[PDB]
């Protein structure tokens, strides 16, 4: 058995334009990036509170080919994705979140957290 960490993605808009805030389980704000220490699961919550139809899309990985993640997954309401990260490969990888939107055409980019993987 692995581990299962749980990370709700809180969306607003400030000044017009999507804020990110990650809270853990505790309800603690964290800044997002995560050490994994054993194979496991990262399950990403969507908490859209911009009014403009936030859904995930996906995640971008500007090294996608690095092996730190083996897969992602996504609901069919595109509420939740999970990641899943068998932790044979150490080292780091930098992740964004990809959301479509109903106000336009664009996708949504979060910016920038790391999954740091420990053998």
């Amino acid at each position: 058995q692995g581990l299962a960490q749980f990370i709700k993605v809180n969306v607003t808009l400030e000044n017009g334009e999507p804020v990110f805030i990650y809270t853990d389980a505790n309800g603690q704000v964290c800044q997002g990036d995560i050490t994994v220490t054993q194979a496991g699961t990262i399950t990403y919550l969507l908490n859209d509170q911009t009014l403009k139809g936030l859904k995930f899309v996906g995640v971008g990985f500007v090294t996608p080919f690095d092996g730190i993640i083996d897969a992602v997954t996504i609901s069919s309401d595109g509420m939740l994705v999970q990641l899943v990260d068998l932790d044979k490969t150490p080292g780091t990888t930098k992740f964004q979140f990809v959301l479509s939107n109903t106000a336009n055409t664009l996708l949504v980019l979060a910016p920038d957290p790391q999954i740091i993987n420990r053998p």
